């Protein structure tokens, strides 16, 4: 849960880990899903518009697979606006300055994006964030309280979702860690 | 990782959660499911036999819920041998008691020479207790986390006792307006 929190309604909040991509790409540009990659995204895509939901919005890592996965995604959720940050990118595998730099741009995410009320909120809101595996151990177990320790100790799949509910007075509930459930068995990975 | 725990091979939880029930029935034999608890014991039956998995056994709790859930789903598993464990059923002295009895399921089932996957069909307080501990999380977490009817919870316990959480609460396998909390 969170401490000094007060928001007008609830909100969920959709984690959605990144689909399978060319770990060895030599730039940046070259780091695209695989072909396996892009049917993770369409499977999560199907997913998310069929609960129903009306999405307020889709923040998402400047990533490459990171925009790739989003756009798959988008295509399932028409009309709904998508916001690119660079606060979302990867950090760096759990150079100490290097660390540093994540670890304040991370906190930075989840004080910017999962603690930070919108005095603007009128109803429910659901709000989905495609990103990455430390980021979203991160913002887990800060919106729980667990231990830093507790980060390595989820294990997200690829394309992934993980919601949470976070009640107008900073309580959090884990509805799902990593669901894939509506994926079939041999389109899951990990990497 | 789990303390003074030395396993010789890597073990996979599946920690099911029972399915939507009568919860006004007068009796406990009363407290059976309802039929979209039915239906999503099937789902979940689905779901894990689909997996590519041997699962060497599936212990579950000794209410009526969870042995119908268990039956349901046990039918899509031939040759699975099934337990029936009271320890793993979900006025101040009975309640630190039934808090100590998850503790020693917890003690019993999980801190306890080939790979091994197991089920646990039981109850939402047990899995949440049963997670937290085994992921060394602070006692009070365990109510932050909020698991569907049915839902698949997948824990890995590597040898040396680390443990990895898989999936918390997943029924993504089942279509949206079968999806319940009670
Ligand atoms: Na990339
Ligand atoms: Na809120
Ligand atoms: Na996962
Ligand atoms: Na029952
Ligand atoms: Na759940
Ligand atoms: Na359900």
């Amino acid at each position: 849960s969170m401490d000094h929190y007060k928001a007008k309604a609830t909100r969920h909040i959709f984690l959605i880990r990144a689909s399978q991509y060319h770990v060895d790409g030599s730039l940046e540009k070259d780091r695209t899903l695989t072909p396996l990659g892009r049917e993770q995204a369409e499977l999560t895509g199907l997913r998310l518009a069929s609960l129903g939901l009306k999405f307020n919005k889709i923040v998402h890592s400047s990533m490459t697979r990171a925009i790739e996965t989003t756009d798959i995604i988008s295509r399932h959720l028409p009309g709904v606006c998508k916001v690119s940050t660079d606060l979302l990118r990867e950090g760096a595998p759990i150079e100490a300055v290097q660390y540093y730099e994540d670890g304040a741009r991370i906190e930075a995410a989840f004080r910017n994006y999962i603690h930070r009320a919108d005095a603007r909120q009128e109803e429910d809101s659901y709000e989905i964030f495609i990103c990455h595996a430390n980021v979203i151990r991160y913002i887990v177990c800060r919106a729980l309280q667990f231990p830093p320790e507790g980060w390595l100790r989820l294990s997200l799949n690829n394309g992934s979702i993980t919601h949470l509910v976070i009640r107008p007075n900073g309580r959090v509930a884990l509805r799902t860690l990593g669901d894939t459930g509506f994926m079939p068995p041999d389109k899951i990975t990990r990497s």
